[PDB]
C-alpha cells in the first residue's frame, strides 16, 4: 500500500525540466505516494492558451492547500513570442505567484562530500533569504520613445497632498524608464523571517543594501531591519553569541566570497536571485540547490529548483544528442514540499519518505554515480570522460533503483 | 626640474584610509620623479560639505578640460555619516556625480601576482568587466511612501502629443518605498561600442548580462541595442578574430563566470558592474588588487580610480592606535593608469616608461614576498597569518618606494 500523502499543488513547466519532472513523478513519487494532487500546467503554451489564468489559479491553490511544488518555467521575451507564437509577452509565473503569496525564498546548496567546490573557503553553508516581493520583479517599465519628461507622482489616499518628482527630462533622444516599489509590511515580514532563520541555525545574519545610493528606498530596508532587531531579537541573538550586521552589497559579496560560510544572508529580491546562482555554482552546480518560499502565514510553502528550464540542454535533447542534466534540485522540490505537507499533517510515513528520497540522492552521488556537472567538479571540465558520469536518464534510473531498495530495506 | 615633465592631471583627494595612502603615494612614488601641472580638487567629505558639493562638479568639468583624472575613494553619506560629520545634506555619491557628467564605461580587472592564490579555482585568464557608468540606480529618484495611496509614472512628450500615465502601485495598506530610474539610448549605444571595441582589442569574447525576461522593456532595450550594433558594425570583425558575442541572463551569467576559466569581457549594467566587480576582485585575491578606469565616449578622456572604498574599518583601527595593513596597490594603479593615459595623449615617452615601471615595481615587490596582510592571507589562510608574513601600511609603501627608486636609478 502507498503512503497517503494529502493535498499538494503541482505546477508543471517547460523544456528540459518538464521532461525531468515527468521522470521524477514516474520513477520516484507515484510508485510510493498517493496524493491529493492539484495539478496546474504552467507550460508556456498552456499559459498562452489560458491568457496566463492558469498561473493565477495555481497561486490561489497554493494559498488554499499550503504546499506547492513547481517545475521551472519559461519567462517569455520577444524571441519566445516568435518561437511559441505567443499572444502576449507574459509575465514570469514565479513573479506572479510570489507577488500573490509574499514571503522569503530561502536558498541553500545541496552538499555532497566528494564534490569539490569552486570557492576554496566555504566549509559551512551559506543560506540566502531572498525577499520574494516587489522591486524589479513587479516593476512598471517602458521605452521612452523620444524627448520628453518622465515624472513619478504619489497621491495619498486621503486626497490632501500629492507629490510629483522629476525622474528625467529627456532633452535629446529617448531611452527607458521604470518605477518599482516595496511595501512596509512585506519588508517587516522579510526581516522577521531572516532573524528567525538565523536563530534557528545559530548563525549570524547579514543584510545587504545599497543605501548609500538609494538612501530612501534601501534606507527603509536597513531601518526596518534594525528597528525589528533592537525591539524583538537583540537579546536572543546575544544569548546565542551571534550578531546582526548591515553591509553594503558590494562589500557583502566580497565578504561572502572570502568567508568560511555559516551565515544567513538577507537579500533584496534582485540580489537574492543573482547571488543564489553565484553561491550555488560556487559550491558545485545549479542542479544542487534548494529553494523554498516560506510565506508570512507560517503555514504555506512553495518549493522549486533555483535554476531555469535548462534550454541549452533541451536544444541538445531536441537534436537527439546525449544530455546529462542534473535532476537533484527538481527532486528536492518534491521532497521539501512533501516534507512540509507531512509536518502540517503529522504524517509520519510521508516524513520518512521525503527524508529517504533526499538520502538516496546524496548516497548515490557520494558512491560515485552522478551527472556530468558533478563529474566536472571532481575532475575538471577538460578532464571529464564519458565514463565519469551518467546521462540524465541513466541517472534517473539509478536513483529509481536505489530508492526502491532503500524503501524495501526499510520495510 | 630635471624630473619628468608630466603635464596636466586632475587630482581628486578622498577620505579615511585611502586619503592617508593617497598622500603617501604622491609623496613617495609620484612627486620625487614627475613634475605635474596638478589641478587638485579636495573631495574629502568635509570640503564637499563646505562647498555644498560644488567641488565635485568643478572636478568633473576639469576632467573634461584636461582629459585625465585620478581619484581617491570617497565617503558617500547616509544618515550615519550626516551625524558623524554634522553634514548639511545627505550628499550624493561623488562617483555618481562625476560619472553622470562624463558618461562612458568603467573597465575593471584584477591585478595578478603569480604567488597569490585565488579563492576561485578556475580563473587562470583575466575577466574584464565593462560597467556602464550612467543611469539606472545611480541616478534614481527614490522616496518613502508614507501611507496608503497611489504611485504613478508619467511620460510627457516634448512635441506636445498625448501624455502617458502608468500605474506603479496602489498602496492599499500601509506605506513603503518607490522609485523611478532611467537610461538614455545614446549612453547605451556608447556602452555597446566600448564593450565591442574592448573585446576586439583584447581578442576575447564578449557577454552582456541583463534581466530582460523580467524588465522586458527596460533591459530589452539594452539587449536590442547591443545586438543591432553587433550585427551592423562588429560581427564581421568578431568572426575574423575567432570570438563571439552573446547576451545572457544575469543569474546564468554570474554562475557561468564562477565556473569559467576566465578570458572574456563582461558587459554589465551599472549596478551589476558595481557588485560583480567586487565579487570578481575578491575571487582573484583582494579588493586592493583591481584596476578601474572610466573610458569616456570621446575616446580621449579617462578617470582612473580604485574600485574599493575608503576602507573605513581599517581607518577606525588607525584612529584607535591599532596597526593597519591596507593594500595600496589599487590606489597606486589609479595614478599609474592616469599617468599612462596622459603619456599616450602627449606622446610622452619618459612618462609612459615611468607609469609602467611603477606597475612593475608593485608586482615584483609582492612576488618577492613583501606584501600587506590581505595578500599574506591569500597564501597562508587568514588563521595562519603571522606578523612576520606581512608589512603594515606604511612599511609596504616604504618598500615600494625603495624598489621604485632602485628601478628608476638602474634605468638611467
Ligand atoms: N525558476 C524558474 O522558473 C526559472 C529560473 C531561471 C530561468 N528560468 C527560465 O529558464 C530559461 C532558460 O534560462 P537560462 O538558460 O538563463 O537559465 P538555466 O535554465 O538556469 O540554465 C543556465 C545554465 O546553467 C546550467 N544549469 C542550470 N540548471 C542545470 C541543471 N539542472 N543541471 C546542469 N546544469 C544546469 C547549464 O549550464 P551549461 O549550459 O554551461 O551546461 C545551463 O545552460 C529561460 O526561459 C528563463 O526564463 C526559469
Ligand atoms: N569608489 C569609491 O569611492 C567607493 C567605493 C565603495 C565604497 N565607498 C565608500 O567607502 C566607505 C566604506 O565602504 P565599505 O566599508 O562598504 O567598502 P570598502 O571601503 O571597499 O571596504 C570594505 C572591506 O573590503 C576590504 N578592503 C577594501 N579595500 C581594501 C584594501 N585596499 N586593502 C585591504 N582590504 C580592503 C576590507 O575588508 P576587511 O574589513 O575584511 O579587512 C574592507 O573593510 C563608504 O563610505 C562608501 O560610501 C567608496
Ligand atoms: O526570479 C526568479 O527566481 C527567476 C526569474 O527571474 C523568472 O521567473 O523569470
Ligand atoms: O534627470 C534630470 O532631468 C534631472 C535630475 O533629476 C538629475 O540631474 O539626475
Ligand atoms: O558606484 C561605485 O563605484 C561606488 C559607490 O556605489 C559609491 O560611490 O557610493
Ligand atoms: O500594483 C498595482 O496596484 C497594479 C500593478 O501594476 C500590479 O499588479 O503589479
Amino acid at each position: 500500500r502507498k503512503i497517503q500523502g494529502g493535498s499538494v499543488v503541482e505546477m508543471q513547466g517547460d523544456e528540459m525540466t518538464r521532461i525531468i519532472w515527468e521522470l521524477i513523478k514516474e520513477k520516484l513519487i507515484l510508485p510510493y505516494v498517493e496524493l491529493d494532487l492539484h495539478s496546474y500546467d504552467l507550460g508556456i503554451e498552456n499559459r498562452d492558451a489560458t491568457n496566463d489564468q492558469v498561473t493565477k489559479d495555481a497561486a490561489e491553490a497554493i494559498k488554499k492547500y499550503n504546499v506547492g511544488v513547481k517545475c521551472a518555467t519559461i519567462t517569455p521575451d520577444e524571441k519566445r513570442v516568435e518561437e511559441f507564437k505567443l499572444k502576449q509577452m507574459w509575465k514570469s509565473p514565479n513573479g506572479t505567484i510570489r507577488n500573490i503569496l509574499g514571503g522569503t525564498v530561502f536558498r541553500e546548496a545541496i552538499i555532497c562530500k566528494n564534490i569539490p567546490r569552486l570557492v576554496t573557503g566555504w566549509v559551512k553553508p551559506i543560506i540566502i533569504g531572498r525577499h520574494a516581493y516587489g522591486d524589479q520583479y513587479r516593476a512598471t517599465d517602458f521605452v521612452v520613445p523620444g524627448p520628453g519628461k518622465v515624472e513619478i507622482t504619489y497621491t495619498p489616499k486621503d486626497g490632501t497632498q500629492k507629490v510629483t518628482y522629476m525622474v528625467h527630462d529627456f532633452e535629446e533622444g529617448g531611452g527607458v524608464a521604470m518605477g518599482m516599489y516595496n511595501q512596509d509590511k512585506s519588508i517587516e515580514d522579510f526581516a522577521h523571517s531572516s532573524f528567525q532563520m538565523a536563530l534557528s541555525k545559530g548563525w549570524p545574519l547579514y543584510l545587504s543594501t545599497k543605501n548609500t545610493i538609494l538612501k530612501k528606498y534601501d534606507g527603509r530596508f536597513k531601518d526596518i531591519f534594525q528597528e525589528i532587531y533592537d525591539k524583538k531579537y537583540k537579546s536572543q541573538f546575544e544569548a546565542q553569541k551571534i550578531c546582526y550586521e548591515h553591509r553594503l552589497i558590494d562589500d557583502m559579496v566580497a565578504q561572502a566570497m572570502k568567508s568560511e560560510g555559516g551565515f544567513i544572508w538577507a537579500c533584496k529580491n534582485y540580489d537574492g536571485d543573482v547571488q543564489s546562482d553565484s553561491v550555488a555554482q560556487g559550491y558545485g552546480s545549479l542542479g544542487m540547490m534548494t529553494s523554498v518560499l516560506i510565506c508570512p502565514d507560517g503555514k504555506t510553502v512553495e518549493a522549486e529548483a533555483a535554476h531555469g528550464t535548462v534550454t541549452r540542454h533541451y536544444r541538445m535533447y531536441q537534436k537527439g544528442q546525449e544530455t546529462s542534466t542534473n535532476p537533484i534540485a527538481s527532486i528536492f522540490a518534491w521532497s521539501r514540499g512533501l516534507a512540509h505537507r507531512a509536518k502540517l499533517d503529522n504524517n509520519t510515513e510521508l516524513s520518512f519518505f521525503a527524508k529517504a528520497l533526499e538520502d538516496v540522492c546524496i548516497e548515490t552521488i557520494e558512491a560515485g554515480f552522478m551527472t556530468k556537472d558533478l563529474a566536472a567538479c571532481i575532475k575538471g571540465l577538460p578532464n571529464v570522460q564519458r565514463s565519469d558520469y551518467l546521462n540524465t536518464f541513466e541517472f534517473m534510473d539509478k536513483l529509481g533503483e536505489n530508492l526502491k531498495a532503500k524503501l524495501a530495506q526499510a520495510k
